[PDB]
């Protein structure tokens, strides 16, 4: 069963992609494994966990509310927009577009979170705020999944969104409330299912969020662990490849089989 870091490398060999790889100890912020930590790769909807971030930080400081309604139109729907095209009559709450974008993955909830904080150059502004200066976003569902090659526009390195992560779960950043909401949406993602959650036993806890995008791209953050609690930070990110979905999944899907296989590894 492939050590961790050779899987990665033949994820790469098999994709024609480059991969990148962070694992994190989770109480100490501490690099574990990594591979090509400090290259960019579009987050696609990754982003969406940031975005949520920034709107419970204007929350807690009494700048919005979870129960704010917002009412939208036809006009505001894009695709890949499953939660928010069924509420056009009653509009949807804060958390329940929160809840979309990040369980869901709704695109259309996250241009409207987007509007609620005035735009991409403020969510690079709240992640410039706590000490990320890599992470960029530049531009709005769907245009943000582009990948073009190379590109630097909507990208993160491993290294500073695995941080960043744990900044806005674990941090003082956000309230206590705030950090145990954030993660109870990622612990309800269902749009992750062939990855990292395919390879996890009986009895963990996974807290994830992953994306996909133009250029074959495909990743995934995530904060897991046996016994209920998570304990590392896990970053995955791919662009390039030509493989179909299904491929792209199933070597994720390997990573984290080798991720769990090799956990209690002193």
């Amino acid at each position: 069963h492939p050590e961790t870091l050779v899987k990665v490398k033949d994820a790469e060999d098999q994709l024609g992609a480059r991969v990148g790889y962070i694992e994190l100890d989770l109480n100490s912020g501490k690099i574990l494994e990594s591979f090509r930590p400090e290259e960019r790769f579009p987050m696609m909807s990754t982003f969406k966990v940031l975005l949520c971030g920034a709107v419970l930080s204007r929350i807690d400081a009494g700048q919005e509310q979870l129960g704010r309604r917002i009412h939208y139109s036809q006009n505001d729907l894009v695709e890949y927009s499953p939660v928010t095209e069924k509420h056009l009559t009653d509009g949807m709450t804060v958390r329940e577009l929160c809840s979309a974008a990040i369980t869901m993955s709704d695109n259309t909830a996250a241009n409207l979170l987007l509007t609620t904080i005035g735009g991409p150059k403020e969510l690079t502004a709240f992640l410039h705020n706590m000490g990320d200066h890599v992470t960029r976003l530049d531009r709005w569902e769907p245009e943000l999944n582009e990948a073009i090659p190379n590109d630097e526009r909507d990208t993160t390195m491993p290294v500073a969104m695995a941080t960043t992560l744990r900044k806005l779960l674990t941090g003082e950043l956000l309230t206590l409330a705030s950090r145990q909401q954030l993660i109870d949406w990622m612990e309800a993602d269902k749009f992750a299912g062939p990855l990292l959650r395919s390879a996890l036993p009986a009895g963990w806890f996974i807290a994830d969020k992953s994306g996909a995008g133009e250029r074959g791209s495909r990743g995934i953050i995530a904060a897991l662990g046996p016994d209920g609690k998570p304990s590392r930070i896990v970053v995955i990110y791919t662009t390039g490849s030509q493989a179909t979905m299904d491929e792209r999944n199933r070597q994720i899907a390997e990573i984290g089989a080798s991720l769990i296989k090799h956990w209690a590894a002193a």
